[PDB]
């Protein structure tokens, strides 16, 4: 019996997702659900202008799409009780629109039918915050509705945990260099949640914005909890981001250690190095973050330290591997 | 007293007019009507990405901006029919949202009290197409709705209206390399049209898409009627766009009679330009076209003819330019 | 097997290298240029428009070792003194664009290359190759051919098919192109004179000369002067397209226009019917893409106008056909 | 009046010719680029991020008219050569990047330049001003003097401010940087061999190394080592900012903070409160503006670090700055 799972919102996240499953074992899309009629879906799903083209087969039958040979039912009903999960017996429920990352509203899922709810952006204080490869552990498989956190988060969470674990951290700023995202604005226009600078044009501007990233780091490593706080400059890149972290740390370091911390902890989720890499190359990487050796720096001040340490990742492929990762683990336990 | 004027919509477009509105004389903005804000629109009228700062002053008073001293009453309702415009006794209203470029559409503004409306976007067969410049003198000032036509239009209409005065059109085609706008998406995303195209990344892409510039050509030259039909190709510059017809001339031409015809030709809409110049250069542009010596192309084979014929225009500030004199002209008859 | 080398490891040649990888029967034996040869390994692993190698690329004193075969790395800017014969070198892949002509070309056949192919126009002694289209030509007993430009391994059978089905009196080319090396980061002097170029690339339209419609004589005969075009540059790093407005011999219609490019579909010839755009076309193997959906046939008083539009990688679809061009020169 | 040659008709002598022509003492008597006198009349007519020149420009033989006032045009690229002599030039704005320390510098004085101002760090043994922080230092009996990098230009304002008012322990900076000409535009070599600006400039964000903080010692004596940073390029023509994590000695408030930044604004450093994007910034005449929003302070247990945002056009902020470094240095000299 295998796993079924119902994608609510098909843009980039859900999209990439349901690449990332077909290729995993032991769990399949048995429905997407998206306010747009099921043509538009199967081209945005076949052609994509900064992960490439879907590598398979993807054909348009009635009401639904065809992937390497299986049916995958499509709605487009924007409210998710009205959405039949239940008859289609759906396991879990990739809640990726943007518009219920809360416990209540990943709820109404329950109420059509879906077991259990993964939310494809962070979810509150209410419920658990899951990045792979640092706190998986956490989840038991009874909780309704989990969270796999910020793409920042994923990059941010392997680097700031060796960082804690090796040297110990007192404080840290973090600055996340972050590709544009659908949220900002082609061009200058009206912007629906007010935010002056999401406003302008994406493509044209260093754009600073808030991130949460940081101050939440405390639900995935409880040992960081206050101890770090964030910004984000948005740069004109469609894909592909950076996170740096300005960090002062308990015992002292050099810039050696740090590297070879790192390189320990690496995992399919953290990977480690040395190559002088820019943006275009951490496209499509599979890893949740990538530590970029050649940007740490260790800083000596009359006995005092400051320690920059910086960690590539792709905010969508990046995330979306991290979130397959969680919805598999998520599966064994559930 | 002064022609009073309000702008439904206060985007690229009625922005950029509320701007030229301020230096033309005998014409005031009374008040806009979006569904924003006022204090995102202060915002996005002082600070543009492409056009530059805003050279003066802008204030926010309580449901309203002060612009230059002067108070301009801020409204927000999605609704045409239901804003105040007899009360506040606005002679014109620029439609400039993009949702109701039609009569019927636009009629909704004259029952809200306002006498003329004029349409910053093509408005069909219905409603008189004016591309100042050409056909000005078509409106009696007894019409309630026109339109400016499309910013592809008043750039292909002056070019093809030399054309077809001085050597006669058998007919032609167009291609305009056209800078991408808020219709298209930011990142790959369903598109609420359903387009597939616009639906695509707008800054990562050359996007083929319909304009129906050359098709209704008609309603500006009507000598014309019939004889042209283009497409569109949109790049990634966020303003900047030029234009090229390919057409078949009844009488012979040399490329040095065509360039010396459009000199001849040039006006306060119609510029000539012998540089070489690029988009960027005609960014601010006051001209609602600019003719192009220096791509301008008469190959004969056999002594059959074909011509290409090239003119920039910025899509934002050419055709607002435009607008607002249509917008005079059709004040001083309304 | 095929042996290859590449003089010039620039964009194309070292995209063909990583084509020639996946080709069975041909292999990359050597490559010269003047660049160091850490910068070369970089540019040969990463790329910022067509992605990452897919492959093992590391480096061993005086090679490059791909996927496990050591590949020599020379630096003789006189091709003569390179040691093809006793490398066994089959093919030279002529991408310098300083032997772009039958004499200093031949100074690879001088170093004991059997043939030459330029990833260049290659001047009136040599034979001009767009691969799927005027292959024929060639008898085998030429030592060097030209592959053409990228533009005209696009316009080339989209053009052949509407000069045999159709008959053409005359066409006009424009070309949206993506910005290319030679034009300048940002506002600056261009070496060669070009005030366009100097213009920054990725911020502007900016006109620019192509030669590819001249000079179709050479690949379709029939189609001798009858065309002329100009390009336009715009902001992506790779992708084209290439719209053709002709008058045609014979009326035709859409419909049968886009039936006889579909019949005429083959490994360099694509046809394609979705909505796509420019970063679906980054990375073909196709020479040029046909795009039915932009085909367009105008009729005023029975006289009519034809626009064809084809997509093509300038990059990529290039360097697949340069690679479909090299395997077929050395088996005559 | 002060005469001026421009050796170098890039992006920073172009608008240095444009700021200069609105400054009053001092005029450009000619320009030396290894380009045709064509090619540099339409680079300084047109400009795809700066706009178009709102003045006359025409060419006659050999030479540029702006506004008027023929400048000779000279494409020598050894600049003993040069024939400042002749032309009686003061002072010359070597913008090429090409001769940025004393002794290569010293080539200008050779062919009869007076002084020469360099519009890039040319080394610790120059004098090295950020107009508004330590234009004094100059006494006008230099040769060869530098004006610093744009980024320095942008750092050292902030930098001084929180070193008076709260004291600097230690800092690290990173400038979110637009791309410049030395990157390439399109993945290919480098003639440095950076392998990072060896990658397509639009496409990536792109780590590079800069000594804007490492060299603050010269503009700031008293933060001599305290200051480190690096950049990271984004696929902006034009538009920059720098961040400036560091560490005080006293304790501080943003509020605090954001008061000091306000009270040392002057035509050389900007305050900010709008929620403004890297295209606000484009053209402006500040060599730093300040950004009141970005600024935040972060106290775990009574430990702060603190954040400090500053704008800056790398083009015309740093040209604005040139040309003041440049009038003050003519006074003097
Ligand atoms: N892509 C990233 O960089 C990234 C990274 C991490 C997390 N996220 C999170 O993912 C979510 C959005 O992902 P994205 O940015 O790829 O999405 P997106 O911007 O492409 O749009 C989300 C999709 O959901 C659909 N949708 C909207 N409302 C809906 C409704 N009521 N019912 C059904 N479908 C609806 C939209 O049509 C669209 O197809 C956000 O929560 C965001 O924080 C995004
Ligand atoms: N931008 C150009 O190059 C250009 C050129 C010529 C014509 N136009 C025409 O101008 C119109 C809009 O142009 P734009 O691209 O600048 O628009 P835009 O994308 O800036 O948005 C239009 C504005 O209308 C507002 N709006 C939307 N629905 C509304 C409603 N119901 N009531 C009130 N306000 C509403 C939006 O909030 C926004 O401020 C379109 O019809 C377009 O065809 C644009
Ligand atoms: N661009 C910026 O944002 C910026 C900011 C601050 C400082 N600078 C400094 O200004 C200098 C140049 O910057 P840019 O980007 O404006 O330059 P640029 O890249 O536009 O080119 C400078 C000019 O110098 C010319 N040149 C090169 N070698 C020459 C020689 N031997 N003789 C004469 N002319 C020669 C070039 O042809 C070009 O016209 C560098 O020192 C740079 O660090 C630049
Ligand atoms: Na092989
Ligand atoms: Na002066």
């Amino acid at each position: 019996m295998s796993i079924k799972v119902a994608i609510n919102g098909f843009g980039r996240i859900g999209r990439l997702a349901l690449r990332q499953i077909e290729k995993a074992h032991g769990i399949e899309v048995a429905a997407v659900n998206d306010l747009t009629p099921a043509e538009m879906l199967l081209h945005l799903f076949k052609y994509d202008s900064t992960q490439g083209r879907f590598q398979g087969t993807a054909e348009l039958k009635d009401d639904a799409i065809v992937v390497n040979g299986r049916e995958i039912k499509v709605f487009a009903n924007p409210n998710p009780e009205e959405l039949p999960w239940g008859e289609l017996g759906v396991d879990v429920v990739l809640e990726c629109t943007g518009f219920f990352t809360n416990k209540t509203k990943a709820e109404a899922h329950i109420r059509a039918g879906a077991r259990k709810v993964v939310i494809s952006a962070p979810g509150g204080n209410d419920v658990k915050t899951v990045v792979y490869g640092v706190n998986q552990d956490i989840l038991d498989g009874s909780e309704t509705v989990i969270s796999a956190a910020s793409c920042t988060t994923n990059c941010l969470a392997p680097m700031a945990a060796v960082l804690q674990k090796e040297f110990g951290v007192v404080e840290g700023l973090m600055t996340t260099i972050h590709a544009y995202t659908g949220d900002q604005n082609t061009l200058d226009a009206p912007h629906r949640k007010g935010d002056l600078r999401r406003a302008r044009a994406a493509a044209l501007n260093i754009v600073p914005n808030s991130t949460g990233a940081a101050k939440a780091i405390g639900l995935v490593i409880p040992e960081l909890n206050g101890k770090l706080d964030g910004s984000a400059q948005r740069v004109p890149v469609a894909t592909g981001s950076l996170t740096e972290l300005v960090s002062v740390l308990e015992r002292p370091a050099t810039k050696e250690e740090i590297n070879a911390a790192m390189k320990a902890a690496s995992s399919e989720s953290y990977g480690y190095n040395e190559d002088q890499i820019v943006s275009s190359d951490v496209v499509g990487i599979e890893y949740g973050s990538l530590f970029d050796a050649t940007q740490t720096r260790v800083m000596t001040v009359g006995g005092k330290q400051l320690v920059k340490t910086v960690a590539w990742y792709d905010n969508e492929m990046s995330y979306t591997c991290q979130l397959v990762r969680t919805l598999e683990y998520f599966a064994g336990k559930i």
